[PDB]
This record gives structure tokens, C-alpha cells and sequence, in this order.
């Protein structure tokens, strides 16, 4: 007999509705943050190509259709710590079941901009822990990774987006955050330097979501 494989990952996939919300949030964010003056001064930081950058452009790889928040990557059971994951009882119960995530942030980086979750206990118990833990979120509670990547340049895998948010936060852990640089109509803007920037809403953004299995 051959074993069952798993799905490529697991996650919180939005409804067309929420993805809609979200993604447009976000698209107006990028033309918000590239046209503030507190971003051109710095373009030296973000790029290093010699006018205005605009940043949907920028961000030219972004998701097709609707967007998710990834929990466990599996690689169809070949990731570390995926077939431990596939077996909980949580997972098993969740799988096809909606949950309400909360956005707290827009952010972005050279590398990528995307969406901070911040996850309720309820889902929490959904977060994968594993023995190989990434170095940048040391110190950063469980499910700080969490997060909906809203754009990718050229030449960077989708996975950096919650790379770049652990280390944003460690920077807001450190309080290198620094006093706010910007108002913009959704919440204040910080300028974390090395090109990185954060849209701190003001209201959190509610988006409704399935858990589920993706597999390519």
C-alpha cells in the first residue's frame, strides 16, 4: 500500500470578498507609500537603480486569486515536521472549517510587502511548532510569522515575506520603531530604515477565511 501525501501546505484561504478587501488595501498602501515624501528621500535604501518609483509595479509577483495565510508548510509531507502537523486532532477537526483573522499591519520591504495577522487563541492551536526554529524569531512569541503576502519582486520566493516580518518585529521588539514618519488615512506610518516601512492600522482589519490544504 502507498501512503496518502499531504497537502503542499496548509492555511487560512480568504473568500473572494475578503481577498477583494485586502488586496485592494494593499494596492492602495504601495501608492500611498511611494508617492510620501518620507519614502522618495530614501530610494537609495530600497534600491540601487538610478524620477518616482512606483511600488504596484515594484511588486510585480502577487498572488493570482485569492489570498492566504499559510500555517504549516508541508511539501506534501517531505518538509520537516509536516506529517507530525497533518496528524493532530486540531487540524484534522479544522480542516474545511472558517475562522475571522485580524489585520494589524501593512508592510514593505525591498524583498516584499504583505500583511501582519495576528492570530486568537482559537487559531493559535492551528500554528505549527517545530524543533528547527528560524533565528529571527527568537524571543518573538508563537505565531509572530503569521502573515499574507501581498507582493514579491522579481527575483525573491514568497516565503521571505514572513522572513521580513519577524524581522520587523524584532525591530519593534527592540524599539528601533522609532516615532511615527507619516499619517496616512488608514493608520500611522514608521520608517524602520534598510528600506523596510510599516502601516499600523488604526482598526484592524477583519478578513474571513476557510482552513484547508493546498496542493498545486
Amino acid at each position: 500500500l502507498e501512503k496518502d501525501f499531504l497537502p503542499l501546505y496548509f492555511g487560512w484561504f480568504l473568500t473572494k470578498k475578503s481577498s477583494e478587501t485586502l488586496r485592494k488595501a494593499g494596492q492602495v498602501f504601495l501608492e500611498e507609500l511611494g508617492n510620501h515624501k518620507a519614502f522618495k528621500k530614501e530610494l537609495r535604501h530600497f534600491i540601487s537603480g538610478d524620477e518616482k518609483l512606483e511600488l504596484v509595479s515594484y511588486f510585480g509577483k502577487r498572488p493570482p486569486g485569492v489570498l492566504h495565510c499559510t500555517t504549516k508548510f508541508c511539501d506534501y509531507g517531505k518538509a520537516a515536521g509536516a506529517e507530525e502537523y497533518a496528524q493532530q486532532e486540531v487540524v484534522k477537526r479544522s480542516y474545511g472549517k472558517a475562522f475571522k483573522l485580524s489585520i494589524s499591519a501593512l508592510f514593505v520591504t525591498p524583498k516584499t510587502a504583505g500583511a501582519q495577522v495576528v492570530l486568537t487563541d482559537q487559531e493559535l492551536q492551528l500554528w505549527p511548532s517545530d524543533l528547527d526554529k528560524p533565528s529571527a524569531s527568537e524571543g518573538l512569541p508563537p505565531g509572530s510569522r503569521a502573515h499574507v503576502t501581498l507582493g514579491c519582486a522579481a527575483d525573491v520566493q514568497p516565503v521571505q515575506t514572513g522572513l521580513d516580518l519577524l524581522d520587523i518585529l524584532q525591530q519593534v521588539k527592540g524599539g528601533s520603531q522609532g516615532e511615527a514618519v507619516g499619517e496616512l488615512p488608514r493608520g500611522k506610518l514608521y520608517s524602520l530604515g534598510k528600506g523596510r516601512w510599516m502601516l499600523s492600522l488604526t482598526k484592524k482589519m477583519e478578513v474571513k477565511a476557510i482552513f484547508t490544504g493546498y496542493y498545486g
